[PDB]
C-alpha cells in the first residue's frame, strides 16, 4: 500500500542556497523537528503499519518533514516559497484526511502555529 516517497534528490533541478532557504533548514525545520508533537510528521505516513489502505487513495500529494529536510539538505529548492509550499501541503493533507478536533489535527495545528510564528519574519 505504501507508494514510493516523494523525490528528494534531483541533480537536474536548478538549485539555490538562499539566506531564506538556509534559515528554513537551520532554524525553522530544526525547531519544528524537536516539537513534542513532531513525530507523526517526521517521515511519510506508513499506511501499511497504520492499516489505513485508504490514506494514499485519498491523499495524492503526500509530504512530510523528513522529505522536506532531505530536500533542504540537497538544495532541492529554488526559493523559500517552494519549501513553504511543501510545509503547507503537509499541514493541508492532515486537515483534509482527518476531521477537526481529531488528535492528529491538534498536533498538526500546534506545529503549524509554531511554523507560522517562525516564518513571519525571514532573512533578506
Ligand atoms: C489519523 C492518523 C492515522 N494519522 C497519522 C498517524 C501517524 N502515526 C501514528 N502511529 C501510531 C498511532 C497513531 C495515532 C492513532 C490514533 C490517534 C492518533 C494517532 N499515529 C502519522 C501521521 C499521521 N497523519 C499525518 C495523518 O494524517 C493520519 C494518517
Amino acid at each position: 500500500m505504501n507508494p514510493p516517497p516523494p523525490e528528494t534528490s534531483n541533480p537536474n533541478k536548478p538549485k539555490r542556497q538562499t539566506n531564506q532557504l538556509q534559515y528554513l533548514l537551520r532554524v525553522v525545520l530544526k525547531t519544528l523537528w524537536k516539537h513534542q508533537f513532531a513525530w507523526p510528521f517526521q517521515q511519510p505516513v506508513d499506511a501499511v503499519k497504520l492499516n489505513l489502505p485508504d490514506y494514499y487513495k485519498i491523499i495524492k500529494t503526500p509530504m512530510d518533514m523528513g522529505t522536506i529536510k532531505k530536500r533542504l539538505e540537497n538544495n532541492y529548492y529554488w526559493n523559500a516559497q517552494e519549501c513553504i509550499q511543501d510545509f503547507n501541503t503537509m499541514f493541508t493533507n492532515c486537515y483534509i484526511y482527518n476531521k477537526p478536533g481529531d488528535d492528529i489535527v491538534l498536533m498538526a495545528e500546534a506545529l503549524e502555529k509554531l511554523f507560522l510564528q517562525k516564518i513571519n519574519e525571514l532573512p533578506t
